[PDB]
C-alpha cells in the first residue's frame, strides 16, 4: 500500500491521473519524482521549468554543479539528484526531443531508467514541449516499465484522450 490517490489503473504496474505533477509531488512526497530533463539539465520550461520553479531554483543550482563536474547526459539517459522539497530524489530522465530531431526509438531507453526504482511519480516522457505523441509515449511506458509508475498528466483533455484510446 502506498499514498497515491485517485489514479486509474491501466496495467498491473502503471497508473494514471489528471494532475499537476508539482502539486502531486508536494502532497505525496514520493521517494522518486521524474523530471523531463534535457542533456544540459537546463530546466527552463515544461515539466522541468515547473519542477525547478517549485524548488525556488535549488534544482537548477544543484544541476549546474552536476553538469560542471560530469558533463551532459545522454539522450535516453538519466541521473539521480535531490528531490528538494518535492520528493526524496529526482530522477532526471532525458527523452528524445522531436523538435530537435532526436530518434524516437530512444524513448524506450529513456523509460528503462524507471526500472531502477521500485515506485515513481512521473510525466509522460517526450510529451509536451518535447514534441512526441503522448499516446505513443504511454504505449512505450506500459511496454517498458516494470516497476510501479504513477503518471501525472497535466492536461485534462489529453488525460481523457489517453484513457479512452488505451489498448
Ligand atoms: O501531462 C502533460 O500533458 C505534460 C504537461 N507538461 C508541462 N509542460 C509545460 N509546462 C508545464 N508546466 C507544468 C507545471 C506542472 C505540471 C506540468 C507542467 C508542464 C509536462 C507533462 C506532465 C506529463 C508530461
Amino acid at each position: 500500500v502506498n499514498s497515491f490517490s485517485g489514479y486509474l489503473k491501466l496495467t498491473d504496474n502503471v497508473y494514471i491521473k489528471n494532475a499537476d505533477i508539482v502539486e502531486e509531488a508536494k502532497k505525496v512526497k514520493p521517494t522518486v519524482v521524474v523530471n523531463a530533463a534535457n542533456v544540459y539539465l537546463k530546466h527552463g520550461g515544461g515539466v522541468a521549468g515547473a519542477l525547478n520553479k517549485a524548488t525556488n531554483n535549488a534544482m537548477q543550482v544543484e544541476s549546474d554543479d552536476y553538469i560542471a563536474t560530469n558533463g551532459p547526459l545522454k539522450v535516453g539517459g538519466s541521473c539521480v539528484l535531490s528531490g528538494h522539497n518535492l520528493a526524496k530524489h529526482c530522477l532526471h530522465v532525458v527523452g528524445p526531443n522531436v523538435n530537435k530531431g532526436e530518434d524516437i526509438q530512444l524513448l524506450k531507453s529513456a523509460y528503462e531508467n524507471f526500472n531502477q526504482h521500485e515506485v515513481l511519480l512521473a510525466p509522460l516522457l517526450s510529451a509536451g514541449i518535447f514534441g512526441a505523441d503522448p499516446i505513443h509515449s504511454l504505449r512505450v511506458c506500459v511496454d517498458t516499465v516494470r516497476t510501479n509508475v504513477y503518471l501525472a498528466v497535466f492536461d485534462k483533455n489529453l488525460y481523457d484522450k489517453l484513457v479512452s484510446s488505451f489498448l
